[PDB]
């Protein structure tokens, strides 16, 4: 036979049985020797050509690029470098126009043209090389090629070549960005806080091992939703396999950013392409033994709430393939708030209160944007999940046992936190014991913090509270609330008869003379926002000088109604609404519950309220006699001024 | 006639009958014998005139040399004790003590007028004669009374009886936390106080009683510090415990009176705090004697030595000293956490040379021996936590996070009491108790054991330091540092014609059909290797289109060693029987058998470095350039050799 030969080539070497990739531009070369046919009369050669059967499902052949060359029969067609030099030098002569070429589906035929006498027009004694340039489609699996040499009425088959197109697709992921370093956990389908910077990971497909193609271009494109993702300009690229460049091996994982060109259109349409030096290195033989792949990390700031999708499109040899689509979600920032209530549950911001009153601070702890889908890898978990409150320790005292945290269903969950008190600075920090576990079981809702405090005795002025939420370092402050503590000043005086105008403070009281100690209570202001639950005076009498025989009265210093409607006018005797005990030389006069209830009625909040008390005594010995009264309001004691009377001996 | 003598008790200005007094008070009894009715009789018939006073010598002290008699105008009101004191001071009431015979016998003072030759008393009748008996209250309890009798010739008339009370009240000492200079509210008595803690000693005065009739002449408290344990820092403050009016201002209970207190400081050891003259004067104002008076000093000391530390104070009230109770605190040694590094067999390998894939198991002690239920929690900020920190070299080892453990001194795993925080960027792990105070009550008082296993990374070399640190409520104590070494390795691939050859054919032409060998030289296992090799193998992915392998392979010993059963192996020996071969998917894999691994981990072989050479026989099949690279796996960690190349023409 004639032994026609068939090879597949990248243009320099035999690439039979090698892996190729979408868009590869390669060649088949079929040689039909006519050396043996040079021995007969050339006029007896009336048919000469090649019928080539290729796989049009997997490769594309442009008939206008098909060529036939007349080579010296000494040329070793197996030496594909020598063939390319021969084609380039002209020692393999282009004779294509002396052939009839046809393409039909899987079939390319090249037959020599014939003279009028029927004999083929080209000389025998030469090797004729049919060159079929082809382009690999974006397909999977094998493709074979075989040919037949046609000589007059006979046919001889060539050897069969084959190439493979292994599967590999581009992909995209989302990674955390800790001060520029890439995290190692995927953030797909997770929740990213506003202003967090994250990495988009755009991963090329893999170039297969034992590569017989040529990487002519390699690029990755990412079009960003610029209303949600702000490209910061910071990016890097790494090689995912060992890559030799010049005299050095760039090991797998090494940065190759310098070899990647960025085309940035308005921070929206970003294209990363390999430069010429890198493409040249990829085409060197040792880099085709193993796989090659690369990935780009591009940094975006999340600037808007919602669901944010990302996709990339990989260009390999002009063949575009889109990756998977990744999504992340961005919630509204937390909106923690602060309020102040009284003991009845009523809101009393800006309200005036008195010693011993309960100021119940109620805060919302807003964890609606932090739940099981949170991107924990974006934060330093050790910074904790906490709530902080800065109260005025010079004016209020927290009831530490009653600090509670409740969830949105009203369930006490205080036991999930450690509570740290800083008494000197007057702050309290509530910290989740197990932050990640806490976000999983209790996140996704608003929590309610209750911080009861009590107004101190003998302080006045404005009382501020503020608070702050700290979620893994995201610090959001609440509003500030304020209460007012008007100064009070209960007084003691001395009068001869109940209702006298002339003070006897500092005056002479004779032996056997009867007189009255007079008391004026603290004022509760108009629109008082607290709740008075106790109101009394204690007068420790100097029993050797002042003799108490049970005489006392209390008078209204304001107009008010009782719960049962009965009116009380300023100056009225209301001793019926008070009680008196005398024990261990102490006169104690105490407001009844009927009087307290009256002081707390909304109907009486239009005016301020106070009362006057009188304690009847007889001076029974000589000397100087001091008197001070202790007034108790909400069980908090303060002292009147100290009065003085003189009984000379 | 008839006579009514009077007896009064005074602080010098006022009637103090029935009032409360205090140790060391300086007071006076005054007995008035009126002789106005006796002025009408013949003075020669008055032959005996005087007073016999009966006091409580068990409760007050009278010095006879201070007893005086004054001759006062009969119009002087001896009940106006201010008027009496002025008359005595000016001489308007004349001192006639020289005309009296005075005597003190136990509970009795007698003062009798002297007499002329005829027996008549030497002093004129018609005056009031005031006998003044100054006394000092002793440190006693309960009541003391005084009564006198006026003697007129053979008659006797008793005076009224006066009485005072000595209510009991002692000084005290306590110990309070010192947080940023503010005083804690929890008593640290008998609690555990770490070294370098600043605490407040609280020295509290006794109480001056309500309804006071005395005079506070001086008031001080003294504290002698043990300067080997307590370093006085120089800062202190004082508070009043009751309302104290000064001038026309009222210092309410609890407010600071430091400006009125003086500190005499002898060498930071002997501290005495005393009320200044302005405060003493305010304490004598009448309104300040109605109710109680008392004060406290807070003095700051740094605890600078371990052991049991006692403190006591001595209160000086009107020169009478009373010692307070004695408080005690305890100071244990600081924690002594340690760090060690063990290989996978459990041997300590500090300074040991190690290799890729080897386990460096860091074992640390977490010393909480001094932190138990008696700990003074009020001295620390609880938010600072209870934690243990390890800073490993993240560029050379990687931790096996799932195997981090904490155990107590009884071997119980307690890892779930802690939050484990990994910082991969700085290469640290922080182990913090979820509930720090509760954790100390439940698990404090023992030594905990922390296990942090790590593996050596592939393709790294040099020194590997590890250190750790114990943070107990802000008390930071470092462990020792351990170090390991990772000698560089360089397994290589080469090309030769025959196994023994030395002429490298890397980069040379090998003709078509020619048979040759790929040569591999393993990584070195160092002399004195401290790790453990559990896997050692090479994989060579052959270019099957060009290199034809048909089962020819050899492994040569590159060092001398011995086996478990005794067999001796020399350098250059063929040891292929201690290796196995597979040829799957064009990849030749040559693997060390367990018996060769067992050999490389024997102590007997540790004197020398160890490696091996392998040879893979191949026949070249096609023309063109042919590349070869080998991946060597050591403890399942892969690194690759140099890449060789050969050329075949035609
Ligand atoms: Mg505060
Ligand atoms: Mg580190």
């Amino acid at each position: 036979v004639l032994v026609p030969n068939k090879e597949v080539t990248d243009g320099q070497k035999n690439i039979n049985d090698l892996n190729v990739k979408r868009g590869d531009s390669l060649q088949y070369i079929v040689t039909g020797d006519t050396t043996e046919l040079a021995k007969v009369d050339p006029k007896t050669v009336t048919k000469q050509g090649i019928r080539d059967t290729f796989d049009a499902e997997k490769v594309t052949i442009d008939l206008s690029k098909v060529k036939v060359y007349q080579a010296d029969a000494s040329l070793n067609e197996k030496d594909l470098k020598a063939v390319a030099a021969a084609i380039n030098s002209g020692k393999a002569k282009d004779v294509t126009a002396s052939y009839d070429l046809n393409l039909d589906q899987n079939t390319v035929t090249a037959m020599m043209k014939t003279n009028a006498d029927g004999s083929v027009v080209l000389a025998m004694g030469y090797k004729y090389l049919l060159v079929l340039p082809f382009v690999v489609k974006n397909v999977e699996g094998d493709f074979e090629n075989t040919a037949v040499q046609l000589t007059n009425d006979g046919e001889t088959v060539t050897n069969t070549v084959i190439n493979h197109v292994p599967s590999s697709n581009p992909s995209k992921d989302v990674k955390a960005d800790k001060n520029g370093t890439v995290g190692s956990v995927s953030l797909h389908d997770k929740d990213i806080p506003l202003q967090t910077k994250i990495y988009y990971e755009v991963k090329s497909s893999e170039r297969p091992a034992n590569y017989g193609g040529i990487t002519e271009e390699w690029g990755m494109n990412d079009v960003l939703d610029t209303t949600h993702d702000r490209f910061t300009g910071k990016w890097h690229a790494i090689t995912n396999y060992d890559l030799k460049v010049g005299d050095k091996t760039l090991k797998a994982g090494t940065d190759i950013s310098a070899y990647i060109l960025l085309e940035n259109k308005d921070n929206k349409d970003l294209t990363f392409t390999m430069n010429q030096a890198l493409l040249a290195a990829l085409n060197e033989g040792s880099n085709k033994v193993g796989k090659q792949a690369w990935s780009v990390y591009l940094e975006v700031e999340r600037i808007k709430t919602g669901d944010v999708e990302n996709t990339q499109t990989e260009n390999y040899n002009k063949e575009l393939v889109r990756s998977n689509t990744v999504v992340t979600h961005t919630p509204d920032d937390p909106k923690p708030t602060k309020a102040v209530h009284n003991k009845k549950g009523e809101d009393i911001n800006h309200g005036k209160v008195a010693r011993g009153d309960v100021l119940s601070y109620e805060m919302t702890w807003d964890l609606k944007g932090y739940d099981k889908d949170f991107a924990f890898d974006t934060v330093d978990l050790a910074t904790g999940v906490s709530f902080f409150d800065d109260y005025d320790e010079t004016k209020v005292t927290p009831i530490k046992d009653l600090l509670r945290v409740k969830d949105s269903k009203g369930v006490d969950i205080t036991n999930q936190f450690t509570i740290s008190w800083d008494d000197a600075k007057g702050t309290v920090t509530i910290s989740a014991k197990d932050p990640q576990a806490f976000i999983l079981a209790y996140g996704g809702q608003e929590l309610r913090v209750t911080l009861p405090t009590k107004v101190k005795a003998d302080v006045s002025g404005d009382v501020y509270n503020s608070a702050e939420q700290n979620t893994f370092g995201q610090r959001i402050k609440t509003n500030t609330v304020v209460n007012h503590i008007p100064k009070v000043n209960p007084k003691k005086d001395v009068v001869i008869k109940v209702g006298d105008k002339q003070s006897q403070n500092g005056a002479t009281i004779k032996l056997g003379e009867k007189f009255f100690y007079e008391f004026t209570s603290s004022d509760i202001p108009a629109e008082y926002a607290g709740v008075v639950e106790e109101w009394s005076i204690s007068d420790k009498l100097d029993v050797k000088h002042d003799k108490f025989s049970g005489q006392w009265s209390v008078f209204a210093n304001s107009n008010f109604v009782l719960a049962d409607g009965t009116k009380v006018n300023k100056g009225d005797d209301i001793s019926k609404l008070f009680t008196m005990t005398f024990d261990k030389g102490v006169v104690k006069i105490t407001a009844s519950q009927a009087f307290l209830d009256a002081m707390n009625l909304k109907e009486n909040k239009n005016v301020a309220h106070s009362w006057k008390a009188f304690i009847g005594v007889e001076r029974i010995a000589a000397g100087d006699v001091y008197n001070t009264i202790e007034e108790s309001f909400n069980n908090e004691k303060i002292k009147t001024n100290t009065v003085v009377t003189h009984t000379p001996e």
